[PDB]
């Protein structure tokens, strides 16, 4: 039961650019990402210290790092705060308008994709390197979502049958065709060990 939205005007226009601008340094994909988790992470620890019940989801606070070279997907997974559907939908969209606005502005003042992290739009550098992104995340007090966009201007939401995650936000990557090498085991550490190395929280890197 799927419904579909439409990105604000701003958001797919950065997508767009991230998608359209020539742009070797493709690799700061990873770190944008692991740093949201770490801060998902970072937010549920904070928020347990006032209510212990909010870890009965999940007491592990962790990020796994999982190839497939199969399916031609990376997913970057945590146990963080998660995500509802309001964030999904609305909110998330409303903070990432300023941001947008800012980087944009940024960029034609000499900065470049690279910096994206500091205006809070980080997740969108996933298209760097990925045709299509799904996203799965449960928040402690809603329910489990998938959300999902190829980009175009539309994204949709729906509520997620598979197999329940208890806490956390799984980023499924679909890698564009020319951009598998982000599926080896020695690319991956290099990038980690190269963004990541001072992350506070275990990273495991999966093997296949
Ligand atoms: C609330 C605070 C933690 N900031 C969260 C920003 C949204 N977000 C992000 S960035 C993000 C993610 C999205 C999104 C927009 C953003 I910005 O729509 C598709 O899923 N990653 C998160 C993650 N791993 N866990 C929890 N929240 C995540």
């Amino acid at each position: 039961e799927v419904e579909t939205f439409a990105f604000q005007a701003e958001i797919a226009q950065l997508m767009s650019l991230i998608i359209n601008t020539f742009y070797s340094n493709k690799e700061i994909f990873l770190r944008e990402l692991i740093s949201n988790s770490s801060d998902a992470l970072d937010k549920i620890r904070y928020e347990s210290l006032t209510d212990p019940s909010k870890l009965d989801s999940g007491k592990e606070l962790h990020i796994n790092l999982i190839p497939n070279k199969q399916d031609r997907t990376l997913t970057i997974v945590d146990t963080g705060i998660g995500m509802t559907k309001a964030d999904l939908i609305n909110n998330l969209g409303t903070i990432a308008k300023s941001g947008t606005k800012a980087f944009m502005e940024a960029l034609q003042a000499g900065a470049d994709i690279s910096m994206i992290g500091q205006f809070g739009v980080g997740f969108y550098s996933a298209y760097l390197v990925a045709e299509k992104v799904t996203v799965i995340t449960k928040h402690n007090d809603d329910e489990q979502y998938a959300w999902e966009s190829s980009a175009g201007g539309s994204f949709t939401v729906r509520t997620d049958t598979g197999e329940p995650m208890g806490r956390g936000t799984k980023v499924i990557l679909h890698l564009k065709e020319d951009q598998t090498e982000y599926l080896e085991e020695r690319r991956i550490k290099e990038i980690v060990k190269k963004h990541s190395q001072f992350i506070g929280y275990p990273i495991t890197l999966f093997v296949e």
